[PDB]
């Protein structure tokens, strides 16, 4: 089997991609926030808490026939940027762009943290990390990704990011006219439950190629690109006006700028992110100061490939039993 769903940004910015989802029968369709370096699936539900409901659409599992509670198991999960959520569990049958899994583990959440409220375009998020961080207790949950894997043409799934427009997640298949050149495949560490691999380098415009060696995870529910101070600096020191900001939080700079590119290593392959990816636009409505694409991970304690980078490539996660990750550019 296979399957293929477009995945659309939320807003001007490429803050997030949502991803429509079938859950239930007859089938409640949620967008979803698809995230690699989460392992939950968990939704919007018609038990979270009212007030802390804000335009989302919900799952009603009392109105899928195929829903099942799953007796005695919560959830509770924390995410990077400090938001959170809680809840119980069902099975119910999950399908994404034609592909269905019976049995899925649905997360239902009793509670939500203020920014998961605020942002009435996400219903809910679906891991896409190793099922070893899967939160439910006292049985620990598979992904969609884990419950598929068996039934898939190839154990595998692809992320193609837009920039400012939509993209592709596929399931089981790679489309190779979705791409350029060859894929370049890489290692993966699972040992931290993420698709953790090491660049091979970096380069700042049309700036020599720094090899040294950045150990991150790929992750399409980060929304920028975060890098050892060191390489950072590199990067803003060539916008004149750049500077950190901790009142604002990181690097901003003028919004009257050319941002310089960023090419990232994978093996001995090049990829570029263009400079107005790095653009996330003014601070405040009506600034003048912008803020970037690319932020130290010091006080993060990882670095991460978000969607800054990814959206610059094709990526392959490759789980194989020795798992993979590809890159080509597009």
């Amino acid at each position: 089997s296979t399957g293929s769903a477009t995945t659309t940004p939320i807003d001007s910015l490429d803050d997030a991609y949502i991803t429509p989802v079938q859950i239930g029968t007859p089938a409640q369709t949620l967008n979803l926030d698809f995230d690699t370096g989460s392992s939950d699936l968990w939704v919007f539900s018609s038990e979270t808490t009212a007030s802390e409901v804000d335009g989302q659409t919900i799952y009603t599992p009392s109105k899928s026939t195929t829903a099942k509670l799953l007796s005695g198991a919560t959830w509770s999960i924390s995410y990077g940027d400090g938001s959170s959520s809680s809840g119980d569990v069902y099975t119910d049958t999950v399908s994404v762009g034609g592909l269905t899994v019976t049995g899925q583990a649905v997360e239902s959440a009793k509670k939500v943290s203020s920014s998961f409220t605020e942002d009435s375009t996400i219903d809910g998020l679906l891991g896409l990390a190793f099922s070893t961080l899967n939160t439910v207790s006292p049985t620990q949950q598979k992904t969609f990704f884990d419950n598929a894997k068996a039934s898939l043409d190839s154990p595998v799934f692809t992320a193609d990011l837009g920039y400012h427009a939509p993209g592709t997640y596929n399931f089981g298949f790679i489309d190779t006219t979705a791409y350029t050149g060859s894929i370049t495949y890489t290692a993966v560490s699972t040992k931290q439950g993420f698709w953790e691999w090491t660049s091979t380098g970096y380069a700042v415009g049309s700036g020599t190629f720094k090899s040294t060696s950045i150990d991150g995870i790929a992750d399409t529910g980060t929304t920028l690109l975060y890098l050892p101070a060191t390489v950072v600096s590199a990067y803003w020191a060539q916008v004149s006006g750049a500077k950190s900001s901790s009142s604002v939080g990181g690097y901003v700079f003028p919004c009257s700028a050319t941002l310089p590119s960023f090419t990232f290593g994978v093996g001995s392959a090049r990829i570029v992110i263009p400079g107005d990816y790095i653009d996330f636009g003014p601070i405040s409505t009506g600034s003048s100061s912008c803020f970037g694409g690319i932020q130290s991970s010091a006080g993060i304690g990882i670095n991460i490939f978000g969607d800054v980078a990814l959206k610059a490539a094709f990526v392959v996660f490759n789980g194989a039993t020795t798992p993979t990750l590809g890159f080509a550019s597009k």
